[PDB]
């Protein structure tokens, strides 16, 4: 049982910031919750320690005629929504959003239509969620694999085995992009940034004191920017930007105190103009890991 | 007709940071559009140009046994919504937020109750909000009064005169706090900051270009934060506050390329140890505007 339902454009989930991808996330617990016959949002482990159903794979993909930046006060939207079966310790969470109006938004979700061609005036939304506790308490470090008693994967629909975002994840934490470098059609910039970013405690921190999954969306913009910049680019044209198709992949988390480092690297295509892949790498140099990798496909008018 | 609804507090609505306000806000528009009969999210003057159903003032008052930073995932709360009319250009909206499980969830809205004395256990929120446009296309100063056709303010219970949030918000851009410097039981530290803030387009900025509300109450702890540290105070114990009653007034927006000044001050408590009051001063030095006043009434045990 598929969930379709009416949204109309609200100012907490919507902007040039990480809004939209916070309603999503809220979306994505919720839709877990009603198909897996489990409360995400109180849930605990069978031995009693919170278990958070944790990002770890994010992609939204959209196009010219429907983006994320396309959404402003009012919009009315129709989002279709559904899990899929990734075993007991994962799940995943699949939204569609469409124009209320358009031709064929009663469609259910197609994953013909999400893995290998997106239609133009849809936004595709995929969320790889897996249960996790704290090791220690107050450390935000070496979380481990959980489940909560009595979660239903069984049931879910299950994806085939070439739509699988375990692939993708697993190639993107080693090469640091989600569009291989030996790609066609793109050149390589000279031009990157690093930026140094203190976890900020009073915008980058959720309600279990981890750092937000919607805030790493904001950092990876923050690189994204600082990169813009380099490149003797106007803020102005900054907000013109359109991004057709973003990946994140979270691989940690991180306590508090920490400094971050942002890493970013541009590729300009050779065949479009105003065509562009960034990548965004956040590291926690103190502890010796990579916490993120980000890649945007993104159009511009610079 | 009161709206009485079961809200299981999310990712999106709680934290550190402003994502309980944001959400708080959304709930506004929506309550305003019920109560009203007016699409507040897709509204348009009588001309046909967007009109904003603008924050002015926004009060949050809690206490020690329930307040913004109690809240984490999962919680069950009751939520309590009504507007009240004050004319065509304006309304105010409440909100009364209880524990699901507690005495007497179920009361219907008691300005008594909210404007006297508050109850402990219970949030109460407060938002004043008045319909603008903007003056010129892409200008986010001088916004001008506005109203939609066919919003009904008419039947919306009234407030008492001794209830005006406009007697409160009219001093409090007098005086640069909403509590009278002159109070008994305080006493003002030398100790001040001012932090210079350019606008942050990646997250400080609507859905509609302008800055935006929730943002606010970031700057405002932005600057408590540096008079915190500026004490020799703990990021760590920054995160222990309790904030029991927080005021904003919205007195300006700015353009996306300003930078802002931040002002903090505070006076501690001669009767109670670990209680204060810190007033927070947003300028535009630019256009020689103040865009904001906060005062936050704290208790904390750094
Ligand atoms: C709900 C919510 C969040 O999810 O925020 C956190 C954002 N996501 C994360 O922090 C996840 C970080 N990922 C991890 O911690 C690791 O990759 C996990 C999932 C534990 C896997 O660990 P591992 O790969 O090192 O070890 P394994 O062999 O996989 O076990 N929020 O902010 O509200
Ligand atoms: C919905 C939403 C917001 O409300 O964001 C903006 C936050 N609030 C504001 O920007 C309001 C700023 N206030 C003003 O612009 C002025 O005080 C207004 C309301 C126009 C009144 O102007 P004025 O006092 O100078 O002139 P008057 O004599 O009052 O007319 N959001 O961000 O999503």
């Amino acid at each position: 049982p598929e969930i379709k339902q009416a949204v109309t454009v609200r100012p907490g989930m919507c902007g040039p910031g990480s809004l939209f991808v916070g309603q999503l996330g809220d979306w994505t617990w919720e839709t877990v919750s009603a198909q897996c016959d489990t409360d995400v949002f109180a849930a605990r482990d069978a031995s009693g320690n919170p278990t958070y159903l944790a990002f770890y794979y994010f992609r939204v993909r959209g196009g010219r005629e429907l983006h994320p930046g396309s959404l402003t006060f009012g919009d009315r939207l129709t989002v279709t929504s559904g899990c899929y079966d990734q075993g007991t310790e994962s799940v995943l969470t699949l939204h569609r959003i469409d124009r209320a109006g358009s031709d064929d938004a009663q469609r259910p979700l197609d994953l013909h239509e999400f893995y290998e061609r997106p239609r133009d005036g849809s936004l595709y939304v995929e969320n790889f969620n897996r249960w996790v506790t704290r090791s220690a308490p107050g450390s935000n470090e070496d979380l481990v694999k959980s489940s909560p008693p009595g979660f239903r994967n069984d049931g879910l629909p299950q994806l085939p085995a070439a739509y699988s975002p375990r692939a993708v994840y697993r190639e993107a934490r080693t090469a640091h992009t989600f569009r291989a470098l030996d790609e066609p059609g793109f050149r390589l910039l000279p031009d990157t940034v690093e930026v140094e970013h203190p976890v900020d405690i009073v915008r980058d921190v959720n309600g279990v004191g981890l750092l937000y999954f919607a805030s790493y969306f904001s950092m990876v913009d923050k690189a994204a920017l600082a990169l813009w910049r380099r490149l003797g680019r106007s803020d102005r044209a900054f907000l013109r930007r359109v991004v057709v198709d973003q990946q994140m992949c979270y691989l940690g988390n991180a306590d508090l105190d920490s400094v971050l480092t942002l890493g970013a690297r541009v590729r300009v295509s050779t065949e479009t103009p105003g065509e562009e892949l960034v990548d965004v790498v956040i590291s926690d140099r103190d502890s010796g890991r990579v916490i993120a990798v980000s890649t945007l496909h993104t159009q511009h008018d610079a």
